[PDB]
């Protein structure tokens, strides 16, 4: 039967099933007030799927100049054409190669750049903004979005949305690297998976993806989405409560020191955006500091709600197109205040 919601992370994470149901706020606000993330499935079924294809992005925008990042070593690839990224999104034999001659796992940096999404892609902008879940929270003029209503004593989000485009991580060694490193934001955010690209050429990569999900501490209900429903998994997230941020900074200072980094005793390893918590570091955070996170697999059409002040990291299982919008809920506005 079709139901309003279910629970992931062994009862710790709300999953809403109908992205446009006007009754969702009744389910959402109790979990949100506690500082928990929330997942909403099914947003892909509301979108014009022809607007979100990698081939359309290459055809329409391919002559723009951009920078990429090699996810395996953090090296910047400067001043290339955006088609050089998009044409290798799913076809491995078209990817830019590293010195060792392997195809690179690449992230497209800051594209569209700054606040330019609305001006460069007005039809995409309309399609996404009109179909965001929890619209009183997430729409620029929503009654529970304080983004446009606050004085300069608060840090306001930029005008969005923002696009996040990167290849999938492939090997056993890649399991220890992030697409986006551990960091926190002072605004709330909703992040929608609009396209998952399962590649070809090295097409038969199905078992390292299951081992990544399993080692990432993903729940059994999450594994039933793949095996029973054949949903396409895009990315593995770890999210931590805002109240656990200082204990995470203590762990990463101790590890920085063990590894011969020479940081002052006050430095901020979360703001630095330089760490990915692999299986070893997550176990150590739990055993040594008592801190547990939410391990979330974001499938095609899933919208992840990230509370302000919550440390989070992202590991792409396949090639992903994500679009995220920032907002300021009254529940979490304290995290963007500039005093005390
Ligand atoms: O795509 C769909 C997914 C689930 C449903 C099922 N209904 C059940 C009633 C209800 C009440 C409150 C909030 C949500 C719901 C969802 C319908 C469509
Ligand atoms: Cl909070
Ligand atoms: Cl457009
Ligand atoms: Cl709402
Ligand atoms: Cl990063
Ligand atoms: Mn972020």
């Amino acid at each position: 039967s079709m139901t309003s919601h279910s629970w992931l992370c062994d009862g710790r994470l709300l999953c809403l099933h109908d992205p446009s149901n006007k009754n969702n706020w009744k389910i959402f606000r109790e979990c949100w007030k506690q500082g928990q993330p929330v997942l909403v499935s099914g947003v892909h079924k509301k979108l014009k799927s022809e607007l979100w294809k990698p081939e359309a992005f290459s055809q329409e925008f391919g002559d723009q100049d951009v920078d990429l990042v090699n996810c395996r070593n953090c090296a910047i690839i400067s001043d290339v054409k955006v088609r050089d990224f998009w044409d290798g999104f799913e076809i491995i034999c078209k990817r830019l190669r590293s010195e060792d001659g392997q195809p690179m796992v690449l992230k497209l940096k800051d594209w569209p750049p700054g606040e330019d999404f609305r001006d460069m892609m007005p039809t995409r902008f309309e399609d996404l903004m009109e179909n965001l879940p929890l619209p009183e929270y997430t729409k620029r003029d929503g009654r529970l979005n304080l983004a446009s209503r606050l004085p300069s004593y608060f840090v306001r989000p930029d005008l969005g949305p923002k696009m996040y485009n990167a290849y999938g991580l492939i090997t056993a060694e890649d399991r220890r690297v992030g697409t986006t490193n551990l960091h926190l934001d002072v605004s709330d955010a909703v992040n929608v998976m609009v396209y998952v690209g399962i590649p070809i050429g090295e097409g038969a990569h199905d078992e390292e993806v299951l081992k990544t999900i399993d080692e990432g501490d993903a729940d059994e209900v999450t594994k039933e989405r793949i095996h029973d429903h054949k949903e396409k998994p895009g990315a593995l997230w770890h999210i931590y409560a805002a109240k656990d941020a200082e204990k995470i900074r203590e762990l990463l200072r101790k590890v920085g020191e063990e590894q011969g980094q020479e940081n002052p005793p006050d430095h901020d390893p979360i703001h630095d955006q330089s760490w990915y918590l692999d299986q070893t570091l997550r176990k150590r955070l739990y055993e040594e500091y008592g801190v547990q996170g939410w391990a979330i697999v974001q499938f095609l059409g899933d919208a992840v709600f990230i509370p302000a002040g919550a440390p989070h990291q992202v590991h792409n299982l396949y090639s992903c197109i994500k679009v995220a919008e920032d907002f300021v809920s009254p529940e979490h506005v304290k995290h963007c205040f500039r005093l005390t």
